[PDB]
Order: structure tokens, then sequence, then C-alpha cells
């Protein structure tokens, strides 16, 4: 991954 | 806030 969020 | 990122 390496994007963060949160959904 | 309260929601994430990383912009
Ligand atoms: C999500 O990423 C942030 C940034 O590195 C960190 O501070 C949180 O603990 C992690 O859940
Ligand atoms: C989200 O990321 C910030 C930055 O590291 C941190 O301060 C919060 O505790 C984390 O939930
Ligand atoms: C991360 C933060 C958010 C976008 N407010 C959420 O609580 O809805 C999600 C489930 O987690
Ligand atoms: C959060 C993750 C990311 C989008 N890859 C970034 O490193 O560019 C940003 C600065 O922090």
């Amino acid at each position: 991954x390496x994007n963060x969020x949160y959904x």
C-alpha cells in the first residue's frame, strides 16, 4: 500500500 | 478533521 485512508 | 490522508 503506502497511501492512507480511511475508507 | 477525523478522516486520514495522506495528501
Ligand atoms: C496511520 O499513519 C499515520 C502516519 O504515519 C500514523 O501516525 C498512524 O499511527 C497510522 O495509523
Ligand atoms: C493520524 O496521524 C497523525 C499524524 O501522525 C497522528 O497524530 C494521529 O494520532 C493519527 O491517528
Ligand atoms: C477512518 C476515519 C473515518 C473516515 N472518519 C472513518 O471513521 O469513517 C473510517 C472508518 O476510519
Ligand atoms: C502519506 C503517504 C503518501 C501519500 N505516500 C505520502 O508519503 O506522499 C504522504 C506525504 O504521506
